[PDB]
């Protein structure tokens, strides 16, 4: 019944919340729908995979309030294996190369491609990561699709086709389903596009030994009892002195304050009393989660290492089933594994098939790809669809359509009465990730601190001091990166140097 | 407890649908989780204004169910004003006209215009009403915004500025907002850019006399005790022989069947056992409804008559908060009004003002372009701000953002085990308004006849005969408008 905060959903940002609060002196309690904690994340267990990460899974450099977090809980990282060559497959073609990013030859469509990715750049610069609707030119990059963008910058097809393959993957939607701002944002809010898509020195760095559903589990472990399982919240009442929560199990639980630590759009399933303003009323209508399916597929030995790939394989078109690998091996070079997304629109199609099927289809891909029979052995197979989760929605994250961000964005994390506002949707640092659902849970916790008179304004957001053992190297970009023209440009210095 | 039928929400299409199945002989509940029935409809009563709708209000020819279903209610339509000239209001000036359209005179923009509005109607032609992901083209218009298309489509502003009030009126959203396919699968399945725009001969024709809220609540008399109030529906539970459906209160009901006939975003407010398919289950967060305050402002006379404007004015521009206006005066002649609508970005950005606020922006607007300064003595006022109703979620109805019709489409009114769908959403013809409020509510009825074994499955749609009070006129189009050529096409003939 009664306690200090009720914290509204057991994930990362809801865990880190009320650890963050239970750690204070408060008595909380996390009601979580699920008969587990760690929401979008998931490590599963059994002896074929001995554990694997269905859900979130990748850390970073920079990320470093996920990996303090972890490593307080008694937590190491490994890093993905990105040692041998990666591939890009394209036209039914597999080019081997070293370093982060697939090598364009044509001298055109490598000014197209160095002027894509740097103007994503130049772009997010003016974009302040906790509040991109005030952006200089926020109306117009809102009211237009990331297809649209891409059209008016990509003057080649492979520079298009290869930015629709890094939204795809970026944010699990097609580069029409959302909003210029919206992905803008999102990539700038990540440290940028090099950071985005990077193994090493990025945010597919490394991941959690035994999983990072340990997480949300250790958490849990901490707080004993004060996390209900099977508790899902469907009223909040706000009319009187102390909040009241009731579950659909009908229990009634009392607070001071509550933390909102689910997916904006989640918040549809709890009815509200009084009603919630207009505002966030029509923006929990207008924030769909992603589609995706993360596959991981099992075989005897890390066969691909030996032909010196690394598993990394970036695939281009319609046919592949995924548009990006990566190793998945275990640090002790076991459980040999590559894992893949089926994305967006390709996880729609292909959800219609059996577990069977889609795993012939991933086997045939790679065997292609990796130009090797041993890909057509798979010794185990794990998936999960996470757009037939109920209390998640999909994954990764919550994508804003085009003019939604600067119409409702104001109103993500403003707090409603005595509910404060958590979940990774809410962080304005690689929020979409674990990283930013740790942010988001840890400054809902702090408003309600401030709120209670227990620390002053200045101390609701706090930085966080760099990780050691995940150290950052900064993103740099060379001379001629910089300064080379775009397709146009040149075609404007050859349009003036003729006269 | 137990019955053959729950309905989930008490709107006009589950009132409609209830209302069927009760007829049929079944029994039936209707939850409705307001303390009030008719949802998007709500008539208001008080000695200032006798009664005013403050949501869905117009029925015009061609809306045969909603004007069956009043008649059978004993309800009677009166038709909304349009003697007097409309006035189209751009560029800060005044221009009266007659008839449904304002006319164009340069001939550049008149060629544009006729363009934009034939090119609308081919491209609807494309398109089954009752599957517009099957337009052949169905991919690639509903991977464009309308903001998009009329950027293609228009060569004028003059064009791209009156389509794109076209597009805020007809859905309460920004053309950036929503996709061109169900924009253009919308207006065909309302019979056209010509029958959904119009007064005279269309969708804003008539509106019932007392107010369309007696629809719902006429029908809540014939049920009885059957329609319960205040029992917002939490919990939907299919796993045992019969289903079980859960209200906020605490109550549990049991049925056979369920019809779910409220916005198909608002099924999010309900937890599902076992869980909604994954496309259902994505569907459900895809597809937000409109932003509309709907405002009336009242007078001691209908002074606008006198100057020969019948009180219909199109007015251009950012400024203005009302883009729309029709004469909202009673059948009588008395109780004078101007009704208008703050549409989309405006209904967000002055919804921060207050009631007197809005009430002397739209008074100094319609003193302005009326050419009346009294326009600026309001006798009384009121409005609705739809987008706050927890229970509606906005007005009118529900749009579809680009990629969603096409991927998420099918879903719609696709059965969940043993839910069937209703609600205006997913109706063939006039989904959106009350009449396909009606269609969607007795389809869902004849589903669940249907699977009971009652009916054949050819009876599951049924055709509507014409309505002998409200005739309709075939639209037609003149030889020029036909075969005059774009600005392109113009170009390309020079
Ligand atoms: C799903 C997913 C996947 C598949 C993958 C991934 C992910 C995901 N991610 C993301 C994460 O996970 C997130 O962010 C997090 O987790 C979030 O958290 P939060 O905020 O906390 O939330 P959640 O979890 O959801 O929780 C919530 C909770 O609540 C509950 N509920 C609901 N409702 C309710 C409740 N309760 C009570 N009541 C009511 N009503 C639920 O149940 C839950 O529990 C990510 N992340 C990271 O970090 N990392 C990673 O890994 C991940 N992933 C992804 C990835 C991707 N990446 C990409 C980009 C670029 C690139 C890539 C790859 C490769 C290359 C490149
Ligand atoms: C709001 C609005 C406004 C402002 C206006 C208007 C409208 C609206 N409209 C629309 C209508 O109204 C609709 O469609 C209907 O109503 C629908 O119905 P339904 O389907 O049935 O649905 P609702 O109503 O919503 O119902 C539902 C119910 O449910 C319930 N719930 C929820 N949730 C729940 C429940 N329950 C239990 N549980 C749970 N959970 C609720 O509460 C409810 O009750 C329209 N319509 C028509 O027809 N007409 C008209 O008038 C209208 N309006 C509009 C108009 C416009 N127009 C335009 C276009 C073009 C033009 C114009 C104007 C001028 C010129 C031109």
């Amino acid at each position: 019944n009664k306690c200090d905060v009720v914290v509204v959903g057991g994930g990362i940002s809801g865990m880190a919340a009320a650890k963050l609060l239970h750690d204070s002196g408060l008595n909380v309690v996390v009601l979580e729908a699920r008969d587990r904690v760690g929401g979008r994340t998931y490590t599963l267990r059994n002896q074929k995979v001995k554990y694997v990460d269905l859900g979130g899974s990748y850390v970073g450099p920079t990320q470093n309030r996920i990996l303090r977090l972890a490593k307080e809980l008694g937590l190491e990282t490994y890093k993905v294996n990105e040692v041998e060559r990666l591939i890009h497959h394209v036209k039914g073609k597999s080019y081997p190369f070293r370093g982060p990013f697939p090598p364009v030859w044509n001298p055109i469509t490598y000014l197209d491609h160095n002027n894509f990715w740097r103007t994503m750049d130049d772009m997010g610069r003016e974009i302040p990561s906790d509040a991109p609707w005030k952006a200089p030119l926020a109306e117009e990059w809102d009211n237009m699709t990331m297809k649209e963008l891409l059209d008016k910058l990509c003057w080649t097809e492979s520079a298009k086709q290869l930015a629709t393959l890094f939204v795809n993957l970026c944010v699990t939607a097609e580069t029409h389903e959302v909003s210029a701002l919206w992905f803008l944002w999102y990539v700038k809010q990540c440290g940028g596009t090099t950071r985005i898509i990077s193994t090493t020195n990025g945010g597919q760095e490394r991941k959690f030994v035994g999983g990072s559903g340990q997480v949300s589990e250790r958490i849990m472990d901490l707080l004993g009892d004060r996390v209900k399982l099977e508790r899902p919240v469907i009223y909040i009442d706000q009319t009187r002195e102390n909040v009241l929560v009731e579950t659909l199990n009908h229990e009634m639980y009392e607070a001071k304050y509550v933390i909102s630590a689910i997916p904006p759009t989640l918040g549809m399933k709890i009815h509200f009393n009084p009603p919630l303003p207009m505002m966030r009323n029509q923006m929990i209508t207008r924030v769909p989660l992603g589609s995706v399916i993360k596959c991981i597929v099992y075989y005897k030995e890390p066969f691909w290492r030996k032909k010196d790939y690394c598993g990394t394989m970036i695939i281009d078109g319609e046919e592949a089933p995924v548009a990006y690998t990566l190793d998945d091996t275990k640090p002790e070079g076991n459980y040999a594994a590559i894992m893949g997304f089926i994305l967006a629109h390709k996880a729609r199609k292909l959800a219609r098939l059996t577990k069977e099927e889609r795993l012939k289809k991933l086997c045939e891909l790679y065997a292609k790809v990796l130009g090797s029979l041993e890909a057509l052995e798979p010794v185990h197979y794990e998936e999960k669809n996470w757009c037939e989760e109920q209390y998640s929605g999909g994954c990764y994250t919550t994508y804003f359509p085009p003019g939604i961000l600067t119409q409702y964005g104001r109103v993500l994390r403003q707090p409603v009465d005595r509910i404060y506002f958590a979940g990774t949707e809410t962080a304005t640092h690689w929020s979409g990730y674990m990283e930013g659902a740790v942010e988001a849970g840890e400054r809902a916790a702090r408003e309600i601190l401030h709120a209670m008179g227990k620390i002053p304004e200045d101390e609701i957001w706090q930085s966080e001091p760099e990780s050691v053992d995940v150290p950052a190297q900064p993103i740099t970009t060379t001379f001629l990166e910089r300064h080379l023209p775009s397709v146009p440009g040149l075609l404007r210095l050859i349009g003036l140097t003729t006269i």
